[PDB]
């Protein structure tokens, strides 16, 4: 699925970045957000490299976080396969 982590350790009231890996989908026609409790954050950027078929060896996108005892953080990607795109939530408040 997509598996998600820090660049560093969760300090409830820092901003950092919020990694959420997704390997094995040619970045081309796939579709990945950055979520809070199914809640799209937007302070997101990275954009894709497709050209034309693309190459899946490392996707990544970043976005400003602050840990909270209230919000989760979680990553979607969607691809043509699925239906429905996944949510993968950060072990620290799911």
């Amino acid at each position: 699925m997509i598996q998600v982590y820090s660049r560093h350790p969760a300090e409830n009231g820092k901003s950092n970045f919020l990694n959420c890996y997704v390997s094995g989908f040619h970045p081309s026609d796939i579709e990945v957000d950055l979520l809070k409790n199914g809640e799209r954050i937007e302070k997101v950027e990275h954009s894709d490299l497709s050209f034309s078929k693309d190459w899946s060896f490392y996707l990544l996108y970043y976005t400003e976080f602050t840990p909270t005892e209230k919000d989760e953080y979680a990553c979607r990607v969607n691809h043509v396969t699925l239906s429905q795109p996944k949510i993968v939530k950060w072990d620290r408040d799911m």
